[PDB]
């Protein structure tokens, strides 16, 4: 049917990495959003002005906001914006809408404005109201019996768990079901306890955090490198047939395309390689 309009209300938002948040809304009473993972719905706001400074940021991810100059930037938007944010939580999950939001700050030593929508997102505190438009969405899964990989990064985290939790909680699915998520170092992996949970609970579930520049204080002895490396070298490689499963992919334009170029240099035909492109 037609677009649903919810006045929802912040119940938390804090960074769940260095430049990423998780904001939860609260669906106004005795309402919730009927989504297919995968899918997303429109945040909207009115003219304001936000400060970098104003924001909370939890301390560990700080030093990185000093580093980058971060609290200096404003951000003036004088007409209602609207942009698209994938759930992250599935659709049994009800009463909320989970958000994993970047902040979208200008390009470093650049002058350009700051990002319309995510600057203001990342001042939302608990308990301000939040106008939401939809469900919208197209990235979803495959009906089929075929094995899946997810391949995620940055804040294409959020539609990499709405998509996961639908297949292992929802629908008990018995497919071979990997995770590949490519991050930084540590402080930017998120939801790791949730992913190992889920693959404690499920046999048919593995996933993997690969860090492509692990810090000191990490101690890693994990993967290490960029993802499309390290999927292909620790398990495509390998596969007896890569070109029969299906490869779900969401992360920042570059890990995308070097995604992208990995499977179909494997064989993999882009028709079983569904993008989920945040633009
Ligand atoms: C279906 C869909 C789902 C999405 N899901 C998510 C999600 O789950 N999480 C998420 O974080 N994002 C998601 N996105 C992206 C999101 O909708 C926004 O595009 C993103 O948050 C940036 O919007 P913004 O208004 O903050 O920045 P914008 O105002 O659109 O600015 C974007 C960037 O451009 C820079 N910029 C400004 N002016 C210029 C200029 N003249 N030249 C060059 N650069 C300039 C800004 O400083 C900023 O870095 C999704 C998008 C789609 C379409
Ligand atoms: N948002 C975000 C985000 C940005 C960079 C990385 C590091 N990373 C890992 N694999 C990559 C492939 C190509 C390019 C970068 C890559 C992870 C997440
Ligand atoms: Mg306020």
């Amino acid at each position: 049917g037609p677009v649903k309009k919810w006045e929802c209300t912040v119940e938390s938002n804090p960074n769940v990495a260095t430049f990423i948040k998780e904001l939860t809304l609260r669906l106004p009473d005795g309402e919730s959003v009927d989504f297919r993972a995968g899918g997303y719905v429109q945040l909207e706001c009115p003219p304001h002005v936000v400060e970098y400074k104003d924001f909370d940021i939890q301390p560990e991810y700080r030093g990185d906001w000093d580093k980058f100059n971060m609290w200096r930037y404003v951000s003036k938007v004088d007409e209602t914006v609207i942009r698209a944010y994938s759930m992250a939580n599935y659709p049994e999950e009800q009463g909320v809408v989970k958000f994993n939001i970047r902040i979208a700050s200008p390009p470093p030593g650049s002058d350009l404005p700051p990002g319309q929508m995510s600057s203001w997102v990342f001042n939302l505190k608990p308990g301000d109201k939040v106008t939401v438009y939809g469900p919208f969405g197209e990235f979803f899964a495959k009906d089929t019996e075929a094995e899946m990989v997810f391949i995620g990064g940055g804040a294409g985290m959020a539609p990499m768990r709405s998509h996961i939790f639908d297949q292992l909680r929802r629908l008990k699915s018995n497919r071979k079901i990997s995770f590949w998520y490519g991050a930084r170092s540590l402080r930017e992996a998120f939801y790791t306890e949730e992913y190992d949970q889920l693959q404690a609970e499920n046999p048919n579930f593995q996933w993997h955090l690969a860090l492509s520049d692990p810090q000191p204080e990490d101690n890693w002895t994990g993967l290490t490198g960029f993802i499309h490396n390290v999927l292909f070298e620790n398990y495509l490689k390998d596969h007896p047939a890569p070109e029969d499963c299906e490869f779900y992919m969401c992360g920042p334009p570059m890990m995308n395309a070097a995604v992208i170029k990995m499977l179909t240099d494997l064989g993999v035909e882009r028709e079983n390689i569904l993008l989920d492109d945040f633009g």
